[PDB]
DNA sequence: CTGACTCGCA
DNA sequence: ATGCGAGTCAGGC
């Protein structure tokens, strides 16, 4: 039966009780600058729906909205704030997001809208938005009475279920963590989503020609060392290429058909030299299709900024995501790919661009979490992690560890991270099972009370049924459980990731919020513009760097007291490239 | 429109 | 071995 509700035309006084659930609904998914269709307000006194020309015109709702004693809850108040934003217009009070609280009580549920949070709770009159809004080609914004029904019916049941989100958050010790770290930090993306970063929009335009040049001659090279033409970007007209016409050995095969992926390739190489050209086209290619004309293809034309969206409420560690464009994965490992960064330049004259990066968090919180007495004395004295961990399982003195061996003590460091496995590491060392399974029994002798917290993790894990990471994050790991080998062995692997990971996203996110804090005291015009899982780019006036020096580094490293210190290196310059 | 396969990042 | 997003090709509606 229909939900009551008044189809308000003009704000009234009702409207603006100093507690209520709110929706200012922005229907395109990419929500910069984009359209406000509707606001439905539930309180005390009602249910109520305005039209957003109305809402928005009138002196009282607009001042309500940014008075932070007036109380909201919402859904997704990141997507409103900065749709908001680009209105010149400030949402504050909000204290209660229906997003992160169901993101944090289950981050597997892959909550994205008010029904299913709200199906969390067996509260079920309210429908999803795709079935109000249609899925992609079909998506279109519903005639008004439907419209308004949809933003009384979802503010409806944000009013009904903050307290028992409130409620369960508290059980699981998690109040703190929706209210003084996810909530505060939403606020800091939606500033830095919004600030955006500067593209020099002709220096891509110079690479990408550059890239076409070198694309096109490799690519002609390749032809001529195959006898003739085909799709290179097709992994089934290569594999024919290469598995049948040059009868190259098949070494791995993916699951409907040849793999060609970079790391099978690599072992080709040295019989054909068409092998080489296909990586360097490989190389080229990603760079000239994601990074030069996908980057250039959401760089606003008037600004020339692009504004990513970081989606807050997505991974199942606690880490972001961003996307549009995804500014968490633009190169830097190959000098080549790197060169992508010159681009990013700092959005005003005289202003340059910052970043600070956590030295190896992981390790360090797994120092902290295990209580490692090895590993622990190792960060204490700030020896280089990977020197001292060849020492240790391949038993030299410093001295004696050559390149290779800290090469394969790194990848072993990597697989104690994300959960070892012998076959993972045999896999990523390109050696046998049982050698990689001496390198990790070689390890937990070395680091015997790493080896223990792994055992117990898992034990945990099943006992309770999930694990939690510093900051009381949790994630449930109901295949722990599972009588497949395969799936209970994957479980087990994010019953030690997870923490380490999660409890790495749990500090920087303190970072962010602490660094806001401060650089408001301070009255610094600096400002962050990304984070990169264990890192932060900021931008400033060149006045501002020596002060930053000191300030970014100490903020990150005093975020959290674990049992090893937490070390931050940090470089600044004119471009991003350049802050190394 | 959607699942594969690929590769960029930490 | 952790796990994110985007571009490509492919088959399919
Ligand atoms: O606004 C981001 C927020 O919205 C969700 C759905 O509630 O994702 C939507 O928006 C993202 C950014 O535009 C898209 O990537 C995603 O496809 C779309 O459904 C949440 O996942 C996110 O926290
Ligand atoms: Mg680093």
């Amino acid at each position: 039966a229909a939900m009551a509700f008044t189809l308000a035309d003009r704000v009234t006084e009702e409207m603006l009780a100093d507690k209520a659930a709110l929706v200012v609904e922005v229907v395109e998914e990419n929500y910069h600058d984009a359209p406000i269709v509707g606001i439905a307000v539930v309180n005390e006194h009602g249910r109520f729906f305005l039209r957003p020309e109305t809402a928005l015109a009138d002196p009282q709702f607009v001042a309500w909205l940014g008075d932070e004693t007036k109380k909201k809850s919402m859904f997704d108040s990141k997507r409103a704030a900065v749709a908001l934003k680009w209105k010149g217009i400030e949402l504050c009070g909000v204290s209660f997001d229906l997003l992160l609280a169901a993101y944090l009580l289950d981050p597997a549920q892959g909550v994205d809208d008010v029904a299913a949070a709200a199906k969390m709770k067996q509260y079920e009159a309210v429908r999803p938005d795709e079935a109000v809004y249609g899925k992609g080609a079909k998506r279109a914004v519903p005639d008004e009475p439907v419209l308004a029904e949809h933003l009384v019916r979802k503010a409806a049941a944000i009013w009904e279920l903050e307290r028992p989100f409130l409620d369960e958050l508290r059980r699981n010790e998690q109040d703190r963590l929706l209210v003084e770290l996810e909530q505060p930090l939403s606020s800091i993306l939606a500033e830095m989503e919004f600030a955006g970063v500067k593209v020099d929009t002709k220096r891509l335009e110079q690479m990408g020609k550059e890239l076409a040049e070198q694309l096109g001659t490799v690519e002609q090279r390749i032809y001529e060392l195959a006898g003739q033409e085909f799709n290179i970007n097709s992994p089934k007209q290569l594999g024919v290429i290469l598995f049948e016409k040059l009868q190259l050995p098949v070494l791995k095969k993916t699951k409907t058909g040849y793999s060609t992926s970079a790391d099978v390739l690599e072992k080709l190489a040295p019989y054909h030299e068409i092998v080489e050209n296909i990586l360097h086209y490989r190389q080229l290619g990603k760079l000239q299709s994601t990074y030069i004309e996908g980057l250039l293809k959401v760089v606003r034309p008037d600004t020339k900024k692009v504004h990513t969206i970081f989606n807050q409420a997505l991974t199942q560690t606690g880490r972001l995501s961003s996307t549009e464009p995804n500014l968490q994965n633009i190169p830097i490992r190959l000098e080549e790919g790197r060169k992508i960064r010159q681009a990013f330049v700092p959005s005003e004259s005289d202003w340059l661009i910052f970043a600070a990066d956590y030295s190896q968090i992981e390790l360090r919180v797994l120092a902290h979490i295990a209580e490692d007495d090895n590993l622990m004395e190792a960060f204490r004295r700030d020896l280089d992690i990977h020197t001292k961990t060849a020492m240790d399982i391949f038993q030299v003195s410093e001295d004696e560890v050559t390149p290779n061996m800290r090469r394969q003590a790194k990848a072993v460091n990597f697989g104690i991270v994300y959960g070892i496995s012998d076959y993972g590491l045999a896999q990523n060392l390109n050696i046998s099972r049982k050698e990689a399974a001496e390198f990790i029994e070689r390890y937990f002798e070395s680091f015997p009370g790493v080896k223990r917290y792994m055992e117990n993790i898992v034990q945990e894990a099943k006992q309770k049924g999930y694990v939690t990471t510093l900051l009381h994050r949790r994630r449930y790991l109901p295949d722990i459980t599972s009588r497949n080998f395969n799936v209970r062995s994957f479980a087990e692997r994010m019953a030690m990731n997870t923490p380490i990971q999660g409890s790495a996203a749990d500090i920087i996110k303190k970072a962010m919020i602490d660094l806001n804090a401060r650089l408001k005291e301070e009255r610094l015009q600096a400002h962050l513009l990304l984070q990169v899982h264990d890192e932060l780019i900021l931008e400033a006036p060149k006045e501002e760097m020596e002060r930053l020096c000191r300030l970014v580094p100490e903020v990150m490293e005093q975020a959290v007291t674990l049992r090893v210190p937490l070390k931050v290196d940090y470089h600044y310059g004119s471009t991003w490239y350049d802050a190394k």
